């Protein structure tokens, strides 16, 4: 079947576009929102393939809506970039989680695709 649906969360408008642009050549459904909140506001029902989150943001902090993302849709495969101040929202990974840390560098399809397989790999 191939194809996938990655709903990642960036920081502000014009950021979700940039990605989806490099994600168009691949031909995937890389939906990106501005805030981790609004993100689960659209997935309120349940993520499609895998959720993701960057480590950038305005000022200090680093997306405090991470623990939110999970609280909504089940713990389906996800992926949070490295980050320097996210370690807090990440700590909730080893504790019954389904996503590790993504370091650099990584291509757009290299990332998206990679997940596409995970999502349908360990289902035992």
């Amino acid at each position: 079947m191939q194809r996938g649906i990655v709903w990642v969360v960036d920081d502000d408008s014009s950021i979700r576009w940039v990605l989806e642009r490099a994600l168009a050549g691949a031909g995937l459904t890389c939906t990106t929102f501005e805030n981790g909140n609004e993100v689960l506001a659209a997935l309120a029902s349940k993520t499609p393939d895998v959720l993701l989150s960057d480590i950038r943001m305005p000022g200090m902090d680093g997306l405090a809506l991470l623990k939110q993302i999970k609280q909504r849709h089940p713990m389906l495969p996800v992926i949070i970039m490295t980050a320097h101040s996210d370690l807090d929202a990440a700590v909730s990974a080893y504790q019954q989680g389904a996503f590790d840390y993504l370091p650099k560098p990584f291509d757009i399809d290299e990332a998206v695709a990679l997940v596409e397989r995970a999502i349908s790999h360990y289902q035992e």
